[PDB]
């Protein structure tokens, strides 16, 4: 089975990923994670992504199709988290499955409201080293275990991801409709609730 996770930054998309890939056996492939450590390593990848990512923008899809078919498991349950995030990077993922003899199974759409996007992201604390998310108020972090906010969860990038969102992201929940492999999330739901959604439209 391959998955796509899609929807606004903050709806929670790599919250239930790591939670489903564990739980269900499926290898997650987290663009976002994946160019943070290029970006730690400093890659050529990494250091080109890197202004990219600081300014809110999406990475350029050249990069990130070349990245994903680098990546892309030969075999086994896959979830797409972060990815695509452009018209051309599904025509892309589309391509590169139909080579295989694959295809995406599910699109699940992550649906909430802006608002409630920003407390996401505003709130969101993260563990440098081992990428461990956390939230300021609905899943504060134990103390003694050391966590940052991340730059670009700062007012001013947060705003810029989101107009990023609308503008280049959002037509993929068209895209996918149209293939009819769409299915709706509340994910402004508590986190177990999300989750148990996530089971019932995969299921
Ligand atoms: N598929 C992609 N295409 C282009 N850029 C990406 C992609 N995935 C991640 N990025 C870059 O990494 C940043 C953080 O991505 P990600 O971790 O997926 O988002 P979020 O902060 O919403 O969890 C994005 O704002 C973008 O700069
Ligand atoms: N259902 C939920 N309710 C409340 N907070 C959540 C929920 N899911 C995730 N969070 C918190 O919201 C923030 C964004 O979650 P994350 O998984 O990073 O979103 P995305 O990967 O879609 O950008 C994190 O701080 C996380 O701890």
């Amino acid at each position: 089975m391959i998955l796509v996770f899609l929807g606004p930054p903050g709806a929670g998309k790599g919250t239930q990923a790591k939670r489903l890939a564990k739980e269900k056996g499926f290898v997650h492939i987290s663009t976002g994670d994946i160019l943070r450590e290029a970006v730690q390593k400093g890659t050529p990848l990494g250091k080109k992504a890197k202004e990219y990512m600081e300014r809110g923008e999406l990475v350029p899809d050249d990069l990130i199709i070349a990245l994903i078919e680098e990546v892309f498991p030969k075999h086994g349950n896959v979830i797409f988290d972060g990815f695509p995030r452009t018209v051309k990077q599904a025509e892309a993922l589309d391509e590169m499955l139909e080579k295989k003899g694959l295809k995406v199974d599910h699109v699940l759409l992550f649906e909430v409201p802006d608002e409630v996007v920003i407390e996401r992201l505003s709130g969101r604390r993260i563990n440098p080293e081992t990428g461990e998310v956390y939230h300021v108020k609905y899943n504060p972090p134990p103390p003694g275990v050391k966590v940052i906010q991340k730059e670009d969860d700062k007012p001013e990038v947060i705003k810029k991801r989101l107009e990023v969102y609308r503008e280049q992201t959002a037509p993929l929940i068209e895209y996918y409709k149209k293939k009819g492999i769409l299915r709706i999330i509340d994910a402004s739901k508590p986190v177990e609730e999300v989750y148990r959604q996530v089971l019932e439209v995969i299921g």
